[PDB]
């Protein structure tokens, strides 16, 4: 018998899950508790703060020492640890660091999640999750003070990193007979041999908190912190990974949920270099190439944020007391915010389009007495690990203009230019890895500045 927990029958993953959890964080009305079935006391300290998560809410922490958050685990699960494999998994949002603080702060090594012992007058064996510049660490020390870490560097392309804005699902194996392996999003990221280790047995106390951090503006974002008696084999983190993407709300670029009368910037998922614009009113809009910064001195480089049209969600039909989350399925409306005027986005009745299937959008169109076609349906029809979104047009009489997208062409006189359109043809290829109808709302964020 090895060092993976309770053993007997071999049942769905969901069961192992849930059978091997040993400590799970949720939050509900603005609450920290421990769910996993065991209790453990959670002890939320005054200015640890709460914010938008992947599934409710989620905890934030900011460099004071007020800004703590500590779990005493229960006498049943408090060795474990000490020659026995387990698995830590939780959810992380860190900003995006500047380039000034990168030449400042890069070198800084400090902590934010850790379970090591508390000596009189020394800190022993446990383990560590720590963060240095736009690397991510995970740390361990045996009893005689022997260490071995995996040091992950993250991508260059802040646009596309792990550690540079987004929620991003972390999860970290350990078996002592083998391995340490650390996973982010479901996929391998890197491992280190900890055959050799000794005993790790573990503080009575599990801190999330900032620790050693130099710059007073850092903060991240943690949650549903869980820890399983056994090492999660690579299925059933993969299982465990989805089975937070519940599907009924929306969400925006940086994977908070979507709302409704707040502005958004467009981004096709196909080409992420491109922003979108505006012809003129009455007329279409646009793709066009963004602006990048770029530092090879530090690592870094991205295309730059915050240009294009901003673009607003209203209900179809007006609420009464609601939520401001848009869900799957909810009829919109959608406006482009120009010139301190709001204008329809939409398609009119025998408007041009390319090959007569595939019609083009446009902003404010009026006329006498000619119907503009505007209904439109906000749902997630594919790619549940990107947070993405699809836009259905409807008719007058409930019949499909199709899914929100561009197609290359050239109108009048101007010069060639994909162009905003809506097809049923995306409906015949929902299948592709890539889809030019897929599109990503961008929000401006406190944690994504351009340089
Ligand atoms: C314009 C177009 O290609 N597709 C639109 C579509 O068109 C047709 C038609 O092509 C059809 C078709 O899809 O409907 C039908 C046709 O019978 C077949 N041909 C054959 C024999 O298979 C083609 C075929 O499937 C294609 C794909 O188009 O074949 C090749 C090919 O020809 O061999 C494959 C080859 O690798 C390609 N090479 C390239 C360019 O890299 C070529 C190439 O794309 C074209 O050959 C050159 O443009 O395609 O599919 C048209 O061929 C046909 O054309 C008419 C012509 O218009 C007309 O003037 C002519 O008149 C006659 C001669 Si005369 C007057 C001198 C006597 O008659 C010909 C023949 O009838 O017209 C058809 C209908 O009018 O129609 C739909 C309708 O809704 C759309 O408009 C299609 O365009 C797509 O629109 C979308 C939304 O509007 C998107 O923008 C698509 O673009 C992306 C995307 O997914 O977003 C853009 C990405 O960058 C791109 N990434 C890549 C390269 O991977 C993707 C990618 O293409 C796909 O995602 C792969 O899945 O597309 C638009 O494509």
């Amino acid at each position: 018998k090895n060092l993976d927990c309770w053993v007997d029958n071999e049942e769905d993953i969901d069961v192992i899950l849930k059978k091997s959890t040993i400590l799970n964080l949720d939050i509900n009305n603005d609450i920290i508790s421990d769910i996993s079935g065991f209790n453990s006391s959670v002890i939320t300290y005054p200015d640890a703060q709460l914010v938008p998560g992947i599934n409710g809410k989620a905890i934030h922490l900011v460099n004071n020492e007020s800004s703590e958050v500590i779990v005493h685990k229960a006498m049943d699960i408090e060795y474990n640890d000490m020659f026995n494999n387990f698995t830590v998994s939780f959810w992380l949002r860190v900003p995006k660091v500047s380039a000034s603080h990168l030449e400042q702060y890069g070198t800084n090594e400090y902590s934010i999640i850790s379970s090591m012992k508390k000596h009189s007058l020394s800190i022993g064996s446990g383990w560590s999750v720590s963060l240095k510049g736009n690397n991510l660490i995970w740390t361990l020390k045996d009893s005689a003070g022997e260490v071995r870490q995996i040091t992950f560097r993250d991508l260059p392309d802040k646009f596309n990193a792990y550690l540079a804005n987004k929620w991003v699902f972390i999860t970290i194996t350990n078996d002592r007979l083998s391995s340490a392996n650390l996973y982010i999003n479901g996929v391998l990221m890197g491992s280190a041999e900890i055959t050799g280790l000794g005993a790790i047995r573990e503080d009575n106390n599990i801190t999330l908190k900032l620790d050693r951090c130099n710059n007073n503006n850092q903060y991240v974002s943690i949650d549903k912190f869980r820890i399983f008696c056994k090492a999660l084999n690579p299925k059933e983190i993969e299982k465990l990974y989805t089975s937070y993407l519940s599907i009924t709300f929306l969400r925006d670029f940086w994977g908070n949920p979507l709302r409704y009368d707040t502005e958004y910037y467009l981004i096709p998922v196909a080409s992420s270099s491109k922003d979108v614009q505006l012809k003129n009113i009455t007329d279409y809009m646009y793709l066009t190439n963004a602006p990048s910064y770029t530092n090879g001195k530090l690592n870094i480089y991205y295309r730059r944020l915050y240009n294009g049209l901003k673009f607003i969600i209203k209900r179809y039909t007006p609420n009464n007391e609601i939520d401001s989350f848009v869900k799957s399925g909810d009829f919109i409306k959608l406006y482009v915010s120009y010139n301190n005027n709001e204008h329809i986005v939409g398609y009119p009745k025998d408007g041009n389009a390319f090959n007569n299937l595939d019609r083009i959008l446009r902003v404010g169109y009026n006329a006498p007495g000619i119907p503009l076609y505007k209904k439109m349906e906000a749902v997630k029809l594919r790619d549940l690990k990107t947070y993405s979104v699809q836009l259905k047009l409807y008719d007058d009489k409930n019949a499909s203009l199709g899914l929100v997208g561009t197609h290359n062409g050239q109108i009048g006189n101007d010069p060639n230019r994909d162009i905003l359109i809506a097809s049923n043809w995306y409906f015949n290829h929902l299948k592709d890895k890539i889809l030019g109808c897929d599109w990503y709302f961008v929000p401006t964020d406190e944690g994504w500045t351009n340089d």
